[PDB]
């Protein structure tokens, strides 16, 4: 089996301090980290272990990097993110006995694992105080049409209204307030359960269909700029030939490398931006896989 976890580097203002636990089970000092419970993707196993680890509420940044290692079940494979502190303050619990705040360089000192450490640099090397645009791919719809005009009705399937659903903690995660959607049905409906949730009007946006981004990709461009420059995190659903044109093309000038790639039904680019430059890019899989 590969065991799924989910880790952090939770910190906050004043440079930045990051938090770093002490676990009496190893006598040991690192960053928090958990196992996925069931139903749960990384980025919400994050939350809730830092939640109950440290006592603080966060909201999720730009992803940090991959561990992976043996362990009497097999391999256990932790994925972290930068996490900012939304409030709270930490008391003992049976996992964790202390925690300290400690600026950056002091933290790397008290972190006991090369792996940790590892992590810790890759915080630093870019800004953390970002803001977050989430860029989704409609779920599963069901089989193509040969009538023109790209199912513009064309419904989420059964699969796809489930992926829909298990996207609202996911990219409630990373903080997000705003809904957008390309003029399909079908993205419409990916959003809606995190609309639901929100209690928030999903934005139509016809310039991001696979129709009016091939007869005019500059105006799609210039359109999710426009909205990522918006304030708040906003979520644009959208179609399969849109995005990795998107994605690829902002990483490209921004000089961004993501470490994953993908774009299956379902799917989340989480991209950060830190003073309207992009400094992410993370591909999270369906939450069904
Ligand atoms: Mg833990
Ligand atoms: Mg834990
Ligand atoms: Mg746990």
């Amino acid at each position: 089996h590969t065991v799924r976890a989910a880790g952090a580097v939770l910190w906050r203002d004043a440079t930045v301090e990051v938090a770093v636990i002490h676990r009496p089970r190893y006598d040991d000092w690192s960053l928090p980290k958990g196992k996925l419970d069931q139903g749960e993707t990384e980025p919400v196993a994050a939350a809730r272990e830092i939640h109950e680890e440290t006592g603080h509420t966060a909201v999720l940044g730009r992803r940090l990097g991959r561990v992976t290692y043996p362990i009497p079940q097999g391999t256990k494979r932790v994925w972290y993110w930068a996490a900012k502190s939304t409030g709270g303050d930490f008391s003992p619990n049976d996992e964790v006995d202390k925690l300290v705040w400690l600026p950056v360089d002091a933290a790397m000192d008290q972190l006991q694992y090369p792996d940790d450490r590892k992590v810790l640099r890759r915080f630093v090397k870019r800004p953390v105080d970002t803001k977050t645009v989430l860029v989704v791919r409609h779920g599963t719809a069901g089989r193509r049409s040969r009538y023109k005009g790209d199912d513009r009705k064309r419904p989420l399937d059964k699969r796809g209204r489930a992926q829909a659903e298990a996207l609202v903690a996911q990219l409630m995660a990373f903080g997000a307030t705003t809904l957008y959607a390309a003029d399909r049905v079908r993205c419409h409906q990916t959003i809606e359960p995190l609309a639901q949730e929100l209690d928030q009007l999903i934005h139509n946006e016809p310039l991001l269909t696979e129709e009016a981004y091939a007869a005019d990709h500059k105006a799609a461009r210039k359109r999710l700029l426009e909205i990522a420059g918006r304030p708040g995190n906003p979520v644009i659903c959208t179609q399969g030939k849109v995005i990795p044109g998107l994605i690829e093309w902002w990483c490209e000038r921004a000089k961004v490398r993501p470490e994953t790639t993908g774009n299956r039904k379902g799917s989340t680019w989480v991209l950060s931006l830190s003073d309207g430059e992009l400094v992410g890019a993370d591909y999270l899989s369906p939450p069904d896989e």
